[PDB]
């Protein structure tokens, strides 16, 4: 014999706390993506930039086009230029939404050839009560081999 | 001649962002040049150092009155500090004089022995029309010698 629910009552969901059952891989799975990349140097700046390669043939360039993904060196590492995303979103009062954000990547290269970094997405509306937020999220980037034949860059200075 | 007269309303529009300095061959606003006497902890789950911050004149001394020492954590590749939040006067579009909230902090990432990186300054107010600006200054530190004999650095664990 419950004690009964009656009257109006406060239900709370605490989502900065929610865990995963154990299950011994990352939750969520990383996201893994291929890139093929090209590097121009001025003597005043370096570009690259980047194709997406397909997922189920790294020889390949995805189709229907990505837009290519341009990074600019600068104090001591690779940045790419912000994208404003828009974002979908619950807020504080179960209302689904939708946040706008900008999103970079951020690279920082290390002796062997490989990169380490972060990317960072901001929060500027408020329709899920995070404007403000800055979430990072550590990304690490090798090159796992040359450029495959099929696939051209395009000049990062153009 | 006899100049046109000016006689009713009028709107003045200073523009701010292409102001220019009259050349000379230093650059404006000077450097900040700041000394710093570093020591680092690193455990295998993360490294931290600390910094207490050394006097403008004799970089053989501590600053005083003690300054809160400078707390940097490496991760993903970088040595970064924690956002100070920072009031910051300002004039807004309209001319009045105010105030601002600003973020700051230094990130620094590390070279083959000196590092370079840049300090980042964020507006999260809008009393000078400037929320959400993102202003961006190139920092550059170097090793200049040893600890100052006379000098103090707190453990970074510490706090």
């Amino acid at each position: 014999a419950p004690v009964p629910l009656d009257g109006t009552y406060r239900i709370e969901i605490q989502r900065s706390k929610q865990t995963y059952d154990y299950t011994p891989t990352p939750q969520p799975p990383d996201v893994n993506t291929w890139w093929a990349f090209r590097t121009s140097c001025t003597p005043t700046e370096c570009l690259a930039a980047a194709t997406m390669l397909d997922d189920n043939d790294h020889t390949q360039a995805k189709t229907p086009p990505v837009r290519p993904f341009l990074m600019q060196f600068g104090e001591g590492q690779w940045k790419s230029r912000p994208e404003t995303v828009q974002f979908p979103c619950v807020g504080p009062n179960g209302s689904p939404s939708t946040q706008a954000t900008t999103q970079l990547l951020a690279l920082r290269p290390q002796p062997q050839g490989d990169l380490v970094g972060e990317m960072v997405v901001t929060v500027h509306s408020n329709e899920c009560g995070q404007q403000g937020a800055v979430i990072r999220i550590p990304a690490v980037a090798s090159r796992s081999g040359d450029l495959p034949p099929a696939v051209t860059v395009p000049d990062p200075a153009t």
